[PDB]
């Protein structure tokens, strides 16, 4: 029970996730997932 | 330029942001988009 979804960033986007992901000894793939989970949270708490 | 990057989602995942984005008029393309950009925001300020 596990999909690939595609998500379309433009670059500026792709470098802030790299830099950002690195800097926290994470992968971007885990900094998507987690900016993910935070968002639905926030959503779902309400 | 732009890039696509494919996400590895569980099931439950896909459905929780299905769920989420319609209840909010948005597809869940955007919904992932808009939780990167929030994310990025939050993770750049200093405290």
């Amino acid at each position: 029970g596990t999909t690939t979804m595609g998500v379309k960033l433009d670059d500026a986007t792709r470098e802030r996730i790299k830099s950002a992901a690195t800097r926290i000894d994470r992968t971007p793939h885990w900094l998507i997932k987690q900016a993910i989970f935070s968002y639905l949270e926030q959503l779902e708490n309400s």
